[PDB]
């Protein structure tokens, strides 16, 4: 009896790792799924939800300290500077997030704001006197509700996983702790970036857009805003900023982020700025900042925000060649190894001069929760059935070997081989815990997955190599990779395979299936077909193919090289019976991509099913509703099992 | 000066049904009420159509239902011997049940207890039975649940009822003398047209083999008997309504076209006769049905060809803006019947003692007549006064063009407004359009003409933008306008607009992308991009195979296409343009607007995009009165902004 | 297999007989018993409802003219004076009671009215110009559904079937049908009562009260309202001192004289309603000769909805009414130059609810036997009585001796030979009759096996005033003897009732005398007590009569101390200590006019006792359940009837 979707429901999911300020603890949220009402179940529909909980380790096995038994529950878990209070964010039905502060020695949470709307991102002031945090407030919007028409004027007026971006953004708000009081300290006209207190607790810097136009084109600059008794701005950055970390001086600052004049496709860096000027913080890394390695087993929050362990010393993380590693980057000096396992990724930690708490895992091992290197967590115990350990296969290119991996099921027979197409383009695939390919493996079927030229952990001239010319050598690649897999690995079938990958990895599905019929069976998820409407359709259409291909879609010459990096103009020559995956609410890459393809081979009379998902958006795969993912992997083996 | 609110002053008259006896009319009038009356919200109207029975025999006519919840009746169908009115009610949670109301005294029986109620109810000639279509008591609660859609048909939404069931609706029978119920036939794809023979026999039904043949216009026509399976009657494959079964309880007519060209030929009557055809309407280069452009038609406006004797067939057919009835013949051609070149008849009934029509102008609103003489007085709450146009005529190598300048009143200057309409196979002329004449009210002069493409002046004037919009077409529209320039001094050259919806919207986006020369443009419902369209429209699978010849999953094709997008040329898009559009129009897809918007925001554009939910293709026409009322304060506000 | 209660479920009720202005048609009301909601009925509970719809008849078989699917449906149908228009009144959910207005030669009703409230008693003026009705309009009292306190000042503020009475009356408004425009008419300060229009359409008479304490005291005048002529109305002239009841005002063609029910100042609760010709402050008895009260007053169950009894002139001497007559109810006319003439009068028959004019009558007719129908000219046209789904019995006369003369009773019996229990059945009033009224219940009881014995003692009301006087200030002496002396006359007149196994159960004065009955003799074998009076003190402060009643029947006031002693001294609560019969308690929480807690005192007596005893206790219902109770509760009282004589006979 193979194991099937459903062992997603054996799942807790951690996030979230906040270190207590002496280092001694860690504080973190819990996903686990339960039914949406567990007294009042639908005996026709099983409601399987996230309900997340804070859980608080000393060293040993992680205890619940709080016990949601309704709605989604509580999430970003801050502590105190002084260690005694645990501030929270409690969804619960009508209470959208609030604001909860809870004793740590005794008692229970006091709810502190009370905005018909709820809060976001709270985040202590150093020396325990505020707490920071923005709100939409009371403002309500009845237009939906009335079937009102909504009148656009901006740029940009949705966002993949918020769904219709409001007319106001959201406001700054302090929590005066002392005097038990909610004050407005800055209602921005654009919207509010990322955010960090000066270690003095002077005030935050910000990252604001100059306007719509501005924040659409990815242009932003750092502002210092001090505390209330307007923001000034503070860097001529003029590109995209993230991350921020204020230095123990108080005057100086790190920041994540790339200079003016890159593009998307530049890895993400370090950059020291003192008096407005910058330079290169992580020298001698050629490895973006951040975790971007693929894994499923992510829900909720996921810090990964730089922090100063002294004077000289910045610690983050780095995706290197499918794995994703703590560094310290040194004002004095290049960048070291902190804790950096080549098979392993950590996908969040926090930090400070005593202590550091993360989230780590591998291809083998689901993620875990460590405080100063040590497990607290027991959240592999729970996957429902064996993993397997992957098989290296490497390819030649121009630029030297590139590398993928074969995950085999258990025997010797010939099992169908499973051609995996990671998104982005800049992402990596290789050592994050993913259960789909764990499944994959566990119900008869080889699965081959690879880093091509574009993947993002192997220097910024693997990145290069693809701009302006998707569907050249990294789509060569792809098939060289699976072309040596099957030479590598003789039980995989060659007369049984199939060509799957999401977003970037459906793109490429398309296009290789409009460019060769090789394969038995494909499976396009959240895909692109045409390059034209996506840019006039995504949240990000207005700059993302100018950075990735230098193209355009509003100019003819630019548009005209577009429809021809489209698969839609190949879909003619396409065989391959294909199931199309995709969810309403999908921002990044809109359905109607999906639609287009879906017409075009109904036109051919090529097999093809159309799974549409309601509510969800670009990331059901990694965290929608716990239902949605059960039925999306059920289509891919029921595609699988009636075309291999 | 009057503002759209105009629009909550008028009621709206449909589906008029002349009695067998041909001495009454029962019909529908539609007027705006708040959607709960009880319970207005201070803060927010809620205008609502709710629709009643109305009844004449020759003088004004007087209401026979008085709905004041929901949607209200539809739908009066008479019982063979004149006693009965049969429609449908919709009142909630009442959906569309069948009721039954004895016209000389007591108030209606519901018939049916459907929970997705009925639609269609046609009696048998015979009075025996009541014949109509329901999805019963099926559900779906998939949307409810959050659960996911699977779509393997090629045509899965339709515009105006969003999702396509998995089963179609199916044909029931009321017994009228036994008071009983019973399903008739469930049909695997849908039916199309129905009529009963005359010896109330069985009915002859409209059906396509399967979804692919569906999805391209492709029927026939099948007989049903009575029960006591449907038998095919005819090998058209192609389009095929309007069934009219002739008195000899043999041959029937219907309303098509043959295989072959495709459907931008002229739709002509047939006479069917033991699997052969033969064109009735002969002689007459012009289509059988409506096809003028208007805006106060709310509800079911009936087209459907009658026999007046074993010989004469009456029907409506589009003449260069106009729509008249008119006789085929049996032996021969076509004879006018009530064709006046300056109105258009919007639906017909008729038997061999009576008719009742709907009549209007570019100067009438809409009105109720039988046998000529008007039963209704709904001109007289037109609100504001109306106005007369002027014609203005252009020059092309296939003759004359025509359109015409609605000007306000006063002799000062007036801005100058291109108004094009869709299709692009229909006609502007003498429908009765609100919209026009609240723009003149307000001072700006209304220009519209019929390009080649229009439908009223022959197949070859039809034929002339085959393969090619954006060429002749856009040539006669500027052509047109800059002799209403020349024609008319009070228009101000300098303060234009154009403005058009769907295929209008096509070549609003296309005309600015070749043309700065006007100040202001309006895009509504539009077409940007005629590669995604084909992908996304409900129609999208055959619409540019037959008006293009262009199959939009063929390379080269799509390449063609792509140089018929607006989209391409969006570079030199520099007028000040507010787009137009609903999230549930599946007839050019929200897409089409979204792609528009930020090509023009990437060229930082004036732009302003009115998106409306739950509103499809229609909403200028039938559109929830706030929305139209919406939809017009956005046109005048951005003409008071850039004219 | 014998019926049971929901035999009831069976019946349609048909009520308000309008008959047409040129006499040749009826127009009715037929109460169906339905699902609540026939599309979703609760698997686990039943929801029997009345549901009404009007019908016609021109001579023949009616034919229902309106449709209800839900609610409670349609009521009070009025014509038009000029025949083409019924006016009436719908009930559909949130339509509380709306106005409705349907042409009878084709197409649906409109409704005219648009209150949050409701409108009550729609009355076409006779010239067709107007139609007068009432309504409180769209106030509205959110102190219960708040939980606000509610403060009290007036002497009576709840009435038994309205539950409490609003703090503004109900407005009398005007409904202008040629204009299609509504106008509040009048706003009473205490209330109106009986309204009828002058015959040229001038205005309206209608009865008021002087202040609440008057009304409390069942004392009203006579008032004259003319049409409204300006912004502001006049208001009414008080056109009759009156200073006591007055209803059924029917004023003569002569557009000046007009009659009441009802009785003169002096005579309290117990004196026949009679009718009395005014005439500029003058009045005079007008049924002279005739010693019998105005109306229908014979106990029955199957009447559902309104029964119109208003005396109706023929010409200019003859005015037509109904009376109950030992147990019938009969058609008479009254004539200003003479005496009283039988119309129409069945001495085995009752005339439950008549309309008539010059040209044709309507009415309601039903017997001991014969299930209500309704008649136009003489004709029935309905076929109710067909619908009653087991065999009717028929009655046999059991007499009984008393200083006034013979009274009289009756006893129903099963089919069959064998000895039966016999049931003492007791009428409430006391000031009503036994007798020619169809009674689902009785008929029931035969049908399972009892025989059911029932009779008009001393205090009943159609055998003369002296028999009504008989009981004056003295329930518990001749009542009682001639109840017993009845029931021993039919033991020894029929043998086969088995005076081993008796039973004696009576509702609101029957339940007092059950109650009585029970403290004063150990007999009976059982006992049900429905809507009992057991303690007459406490009724004094909790009835919504209390501030009258006992004045009338008795001469007692339970607020001055030597009454109060009287009348603890008529208290079957004071004797209750000798009751050792089973007893079974019928009670329902709101009713006002028996309130509920005279049931909890007998209860909590005899479980002090040790008496067997059992109290059902109905929530919502009033007074008025076992005639037009909800259907289901309708069924529970008898289901627990039946259940305690099985358990006990």
């Amino acid at each position: 009896p193979a194991p099937g979707p459903d062992s997603l429901l054996a799942l807790a999911f951690p996030s979230d790792p906040q270190v207590s300020p002496d280092g001694k603890q860690v504080a973190f949220v819990l996903a686990q799924i339960s039914e949406e009402d567990p007294a009042k179940p639908d005996k026709d529909f099983a409601r399987p939800r996230y309900r997340s909980g804070l859980w608080l380790s000393e060293g040993g096995a992680a205890r619940p300290l709080t016990h949601a038994e309704t709605g989604r529950g509580d999430s970003a878990p801050r502590w105190s500077p002084d260690g005694q209070n645990l501030a929270f964010v409690r969804s619960a039905g009508e209470v959208k997030a609030a604001l909860m502060l809870l004793p740590l020695k005794g008692g229970e949470a006091r709810r502190v704001t009370h905005f018909k709307n709820g809060v976001s991102g709270p985040q202590w002031s150093p020396d325990g006197r505020f707490i920071a945090f923005t709100t939409t407030a009371d403002t309500e919007d009845k237009r939906d509700e009335r079937g009102e028409a909504r009148v656009l004027t901006r740029p940009v007026y949705r966002a993949n996983g918020a769904d219709w971006l409001p007319e106001r953004p959201a406001a700054l708000w302090l929590y005066d702790v002392e005097a038990d009081k909610l004050r407005e300290w800055y209602a921005p006209e654009i919207g509010i970036g990322a955010l960090s207190w000066w270690p003095d607790s002077r005030g935050v810097l910000i990252v604001q857009s100059e306007d719509e136009w501005q924040a659409s084109q990815w242009r932003q600059d750092v502002y210092d805003l001090p505390l209330p008794t307007a923001p000034q701005k503070l860097l001529d950055w003029n590109s995209a900023a993230h991350g921020l970390a204020p230095h123990p001086d108080g005057q100086r600052f790190a920041l994540i982020g790339r200079p003016a004049g890159k593009g998307n496709t530049e890895h993400a860096h370090l950059y020291l700025i003192e008096n407005g000027q910058h330079r290169r913080l992580d020298t001698g890394h050629d490895h973006p900042v951040g975790d971007a390695v693929g894994g499923d087993c992510h829900v909720g929050a996921f810090p990964e925000g730089p922090r100063w362990l002294d004077g000289d010393t910045l610690l983050f993380s780095s995706t290197v060649r499918g794995s994703v590693g703590l560094f310290t980057a040194h004002i004095g000096g290049g960048v070291k190894a902190y804790d950096h396992d080549p098979q392993g990724v950590i996908s969040a930690f926090t930090a400070n001069e005593h202590g550091v708490a993360l989230i780590r895992e591998s291809a083998t091992r689901f993620p875990e929760v460590e405080l100063n290197g040590q497990r607290v967590t027991d959240l592999h115990a729970r996957f429902p059935f064996p993993v397997r350990e992957p098989q290296r296969v490497t390819f030649e290119t121009e630029l030297g070997e590139g590398e993928g991996w074969v995950l085999l099921p258990e025997g010797e027979q010939k099992v169908p081989a499973l051609l995996n197409i990671h998104g982005g383009p800049h992402t990596d695939y290789g050592h994050g815990f993913t259960h789909e390919f764990q499944l994959m493996a566990a119900r008869g079927y080889g699965v081959c997955y690879s880093n091509p030229r574009g993947s993002v952990g192997y220097g910024q001239a693997w990145v290069d190599a693809i701009y302006g010319r998707w569907g050249t050598v990294d789509a060569d690649d792809l098939l060289n990779f699976f072309d040596r897999c099957l030479e590598a690995v003789p039980r995989l079938d060659a007369a049984k395979t199939a060509v799957m990958g999401g977003a970037y990895g459906g793109f490429m599905t398309n296009w290789i299936t409009g460019h060769t019929t090789r394969f038995q069976a494909a499976i396009t998820d959240r895909c692109i077909s045409n390059l034209i409407s996506f840019g006039g359709t995504s949240d990000i259409g207005l700059r993302f193919w100018d950075d990735e291909l230098g193209l355009d879609f509003s100019r003819r010459a630019d548009a005209l090289k577009l429809w021809d990096l489209s698969p839609l103009q190949y879909v003619e020559n396409v065989k391959t019976p294909t199931l199309i995956v995709h969810s309403v609410l999908d921002h990044r890459c809109p359905v109607e991509q999906a639609e287009q393809w879906y017409a075009a081979l109904h036109k051919h009379q090529v097999p093809v099913r159309f799974v549409r998902f309601p509510e969800e958006n670009h990331e059901l795969s990694r965290s929608g509703r716990p239902d949605r993912r059960l039925t999306r992997l059920n289509e891919y083996f029921a595609w699988l099992e009636r075309w291999l």
